[PDB]
């Protein structure tokens, strides 16, 4: 087996502008100094260019080795933000525009060609600094639709994975000329947001040997779905980790859906590593029973919690979870049985 | 205090092209050869004109007297499909579209103002049958934008409210006028879809006497929320009851919002009535206590079973969780008490 | 989906000395008399003799007509007894002896090659009288060694499955001829005790067509097992049923080994059904979903209930658990999903 | 009411063959530097010999005066392995030879001659170090049968306890003459596995006061038994304490009978302290509140975590767990009941 | 094993005033035409003067011939009113002296004496009809204290239950004479409450064999008390079972005591048979497993439901839930074992 | 939202005769010395003399400066005794004189207005020295009347709660006039022992303001009562926090009452904070989102563990448990919702 590697954090809900919130240099000291050995890089253009670092190797290795001076290594680069655009729904389109550089907000098919691109670049560049595994998202075409009321038309979700399939195949390819594994993160609003989707979206891309899975049981705490038994059957697709609590405490005035309440009055919400419903030393048995070969990345969100003490409890939280692992006599078997 | 009044079946799950289905005369036969005493009835121009039946009383005195002859009584009238209509997001106009007259299809406010005349006149033709209650939905304007992602502008959901409270209000001063109760279907597709949702609306409208709550369990048990304790909390404001049954077996493939799968093979699926998990009898052991004054009314649907077997034994079911309902000393009362 | 037949009843527990209990004619009248429509047979000697069925077809359609005169069909003919001598650990001989002719006892290898024949003799018995599985045991070479301790050899329990395999595999080519399906029943005291066994075995048969599984739900039960979940895991292979129910009340003085208690006195002991544990309502909403083309078969057997009422209300309990089942325009499609 | 004496920890675990693992001494100092006061020894001829022990006073003497240098106390003894011996199926017998001697292999009257005299000499050498309490395991007899299929003929259990208690009676009786407790762990592959049976098992001895029971509930909990009734139930027999945890996780696929698969993979499996099913705050509980006159000895096993962290975690987790503990006028309860 | 017989039914809920609940006559018709076939008789003078009863056989005789002419039997008389009275705390003193005669009320330690002879003359009463249980309360002393605030000063329960022994013993041996049994039933408002008191009970009267427990579900279940356990510690003194249905449902504003709520409000309330949450099944088979040879007798009770509705139910019940019961080879055994 | 103050501790469990358990000062330095931060300080005249306090605002300044000195602050003030005797049933007259002055023993009436001019007096020094909350107990008229049995007279509850209000509203109305909030905590043996009783003893006193709620979730537990739907329900009303743990465990002998057991072997009973079943995470979580200004303050008790190791262990639990927390584009709004 595999001791899990770790702990890391997930830079994207600490980004601000001021230090050391700013820049990558000033993030990784913060980091280092809290305890975390790795750091998991949105790709942002003020923080990690895709497009210098997919066309020179100089420029990943100068990212790579003055982030080792400090003490932190990269443990995967996230492209949520643009997997996203890569399949939007119109109710959706000027929702996500902020997301989108500010040229392209407007023009939705500008947006979705420079999302592929960008997803492109991230392969490349993920094999120049020496990664296995990269995070994003998948995005939605059908969402709106996740009730069957309205009653969906015949092929509706049939068209919307057959989609979904095409767009994301040639992606696909780019990584596996790269040798890089690509890592859904299973979340609602996305067409994968559970088992049985990712499933589905697997056929689509003719059983696509790079679609993996990155695993966060916050979201399926959420939904009331039992996240232990799903590692049980997607073990071998699994190549990242997301370390994130949540709660769902139902009530006789809501449920799942939550009302349109906000995080702090919802059923089912985020909490602080402990302060949840999440069976951490039952997830972190599992995953080195199965021989993962990983990093426990930190996503921090509380609805109560401040950041600046969330992100220092976490460094412990990890690391007292993660666990150091440790002829035939034909003959005598024989006489031990009835042969 | 009061013996709840059934059994009753909602007729919307049962109309179809050949005898007895076709027909209200051959509905009320084949209820009345069921067991039922009532019926639920959808305000479909094949079945019930609301417009000549709110512009002239004999047309409801005609049906109401052939009804009584093979023994069965209205219950209420059900406008769940144009109240829909009253509100619907530009994401759903072709799919219920199906819904309307052929000519109100492809223009959305003419839709829309078709609907609103008819809830108006369903008041009115509800006067003249008689009846106290009357079924409907409150349609969707903010569905899309159930769950928080991508994050909620500021004001969004309050401007839906606003705006949904601005539509209803005209329509509940009619029902005011004649002395109904309307009431809606807390259902997943609508604004209205738990108790917190219910609560914004009746500050939406003032508190309007007449918003009330037509309780199905069912509906809450997919998205796991407590229904019992719904009934301690909203007990004054339950008018109509459908008696549902629903279950909900989460696994490590699925949960609530269930991957775009069939009735078959989600996880929360109807079923008929004692195949399902919700408890019955505590259900009639409130509404009993809390002195409800209407009618048990089977809404059938199940994944499995066959219809004509579940519209038999639905009668049975109903009638055996129906329950048969049954100065001052002083001077004594200061002595036990020491004074 | 199909709808199950039933109810049948196992006549194992049933037969004796004195009528109606001797003859397989008048337990075919006892049955249909309480209501069953098919009888599971036990091939024993007096009831049903394997050797002549095995080479007549006469013999077999004399049976087949005299019984379909009272109502009752085979439903599938049962070896469970001679099954288990195909694989017995010395220290089982003599306990086994009482199962095999009078002649054998005292010659194990012999006796192990009459059973071999009996299973190949019941396949050609059952393709005479038109039967599509039959059920059976697997026999047991380590279940003295089912706990670790004293700890097991390396490559003992793969020597003990290659065994069964290597003994199976030409009675199982057997069966393929004569186009019958072999299922076995998991049980304590056979190698073949749960799911993870039977996957075991099947790898040892060269994933063997023929291989199939006979599901019992008490047993399960008894050792702590989600019934449940074996469904919605192995329904691919599940050919026959046995409607059997069962408890598991652990104290502070015994759990599931029992402690050589009788059966009054096991936390874990059979009862009759609707007295134990087992949520039969969902066993048959599975085995109807998963369309499960085969019999609803009573094994009866109870602690304190006397055996004349169990018999009388199996065929009511199974019955009322039965359930009696039931373009695309594209353009629009692509609307919906703004492509 | 009384405090649990520990933290303590069982060596059978941990014996090996590079120091400091190989020597008592050694071991012994090992545990004192991970902050463990106790130690129960297995009785293996190379560790401690116990024929040895049962002839010298000044033997035990050393052994016992080396090891208060080091800060360590021996708390029990141990005799799982001769235990077993004593009463063994032939379906067992070679498989069980790699636990006795060399010279004993193959010969299975002369090994169990030699187990029952290893436990009558522990007897002596338990009064010598001056110890209250042994652990052993009882041997089974008739564990194959232990499920009614094929059916078990009219008088086996019977007859199978009764020699089980005349084998054992004259061993209980050398115990009672040098004042020791004997305790049996209830365990699987034992005739001796839960409740019920130590009950069957104490009437064929004529309810001899020296059985007792050593509880352990990680066996328990594997088995799907409430082992915090038991503690209600058996307490005026308990003596010795296993702190030992374990989780039961039933899947579609398998249970208690785990169907031979390796401890990895099985429903039930041991697991290191903390990252388990059992509810130590409970147990440690009910046994303060009944008087418990004994050590809380750490039996370590875990399917996946190294064996150096969780003898490291052991003694920090067993301290916070023990607990340290602290004329009627009759008018006028006459005149409060009136 | 025994065959617990019935069923019976308990008339002191059910009598009153007008015909057919005046006379025991009567209420005897009334029984046997709702299918019971025994009653327990509350000793009221109006109904059965245990005075004459004990004076006189004949007067027996003629109370058991004309019950038995209808098709009924007496199962067991019932002090349960007099019982109270031999033992009260003052403050209770004016709320028990509804239940004596006029002429007593007033003078405490008169009624008292009166109790006490009421309680014997049943011991020689219960002999002549053949009864062999008797069932009664045993008052309290100590129960203003049952929780300790105010703190209890030290002797004050061992006086109370001092007192019980001092009281019971003379009854209990005029008992013994009779060779009857006295079922005490464990009451809240009684000392005897629960297991821990009796057994304190048996040790203020020396064990005395004549005293035992009537076993009443419904109460140990309003008190959050394992009810199943009870019967596996006690059986060996249960003689008398009422079969009476019970629900615990706890909320965020009351618990077991209630609040001085009505029955209709409290969260611990009694219920019809079959709408509590008692598991008769469970309560059957244990009593049937112990050899319980007595009566399964109604006490009818319900915070809804009409009593006429429950007496019908409860035969019917009562008869479901009934069970109907049903050399040595050495040589060989020590070859099985080895020797 | 607040971060809640703390860790602070209640004195009243460890008050004796040597140092450092005498005086104030000495109790106030061991308290500092532990960790903690604030004291709740018992009215004993011994250690604060109610009288001189609330006369001169310098003996008050006199306590704050010493203690200023040491590192504490005074939370709140208890009359928990004084108010149980407000209001006392005749059966307890002699239990509580213990309570009391000697001189008061046995002078009832002046034990009752004695303590009404130490509640009064509490107010006047609480607005001294600066406090927004007071502690106390309401007493207990009806208490040994909780079980319907005997059954309560008509009238008897009403009268019993109309004194209440009628002792409790003029104190009511100088905490009004001194702006202190009274905080009752819900315990057995008083009116006051759950919510429901709450809410009666608040209308009956015409919803006075100062009238609030002293929140222990141990006594909720000891009655099987859902604390922290409690807090959902009343956390408007929540003044003051008392951390203190419990477990009930209940068995085949005993509930809910106890059967006059001791504390050791009780099933419900007090423990010592972590080792019970109060979800602390839980509490802080809604005391803190619920905007709560006050103090956690621990009432130590437990049956087994030593008084020192509790005092030392509560202070670090508490620090665990405390959370530190941290235009509108209505055109883009229309365009989402399509109008
Ligand atoms: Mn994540
Ligand atoms: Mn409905
Ligand atoms: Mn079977
Ligand atoms: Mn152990
Ligand atoms: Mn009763
Ligand atoms: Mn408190």
């Amino acid at each position: 087996m595999k001791t899990i590697k770790g702990p890391a954090i997930f830079l994207a809900q600490f980004v601000g502008d001021k230090a050391p919130f700013d820049t990558l240099d000033n993030l990784g000291q913060w980091a280092a100094s809290l305890g975390y050995k790795g750091i998991q890089v949105p790709t942002d253009p003020k923080l990690f260019d895709l497009e210098k670092a997919a066309a020179s190797k100089a420029y990943c290795d100068d990212i790579k080795g003055r982030l080792a001076e400090t003490g932190i290594e990269i443990t995967e680069l996230s492209t949520h933000i643009q997997g996203q655009l890569v399949s939007v729904h119109p109710a959706y389109d000027e929702m996500f525009d902020g997301f989108a550089p500010a040229e392209l907000r407007g023009r939705p098919q500008a947006r979705q060609e420079w999302a592929v691109n960008q997803l492109k670049c991230a392969a490349k560049a993920s094999q120049h600094l020496g990664l296995k595994s990269h995070a994003s998202f998948s995005g939605a075409l059908a969402w709106p639709f996740i009730y069957p009321w309205p009653q969906r038309p015949a092929g509706l979700v049939e068209m919307a994975f057959a989609e979904l399939g095409k767009r994301w195949t040639p992606i696909l390819d780019t990584f596996e000329e790269n040798g890089v594994d690509l890592c859904y993160e299973l979340h609602p609003g996305e067409d994968l947001h559970d088992g049985i989707t990712f499933e589905r979206f697997l056929e689509a891309t003719g059983n696509h040997s790079r679609a993996n899975i990155l695993y966060d049981p916050s979201h399926f705490v959420l939904q009331a779905m039992d996240y232990l038994d799903f590692i049980d059957i997607y073990h071998e697709r699994i190549r990242a980790f997301h370390v994130k609590d949540a709660e769902f405490n139902p009530t006789g005035r809501s449920g799942v859906y939550g009302g349109y309440q906000g995080w702090v009055d919802r059923p089912g919400r985020f909490r602080s590593l402990g302060d949840g419903h999440v069976d951490f030393g039952a997830v972190f048995s599992k995953l080195t029973q199965y021989d993962f070969e990983g990093w426990a990345v930190l996503e921090w969100e509380c609805a109560l919690k401040h950041p600046e003490d969330g992100a220092r409890e976490g460094a412990g939280f990890i690391e007292n979870h993660i666990i150091r692992v440790t002829g035939t006599d034909d003959a005598a078997n024989r006489r031990l049985l009835g042969l």
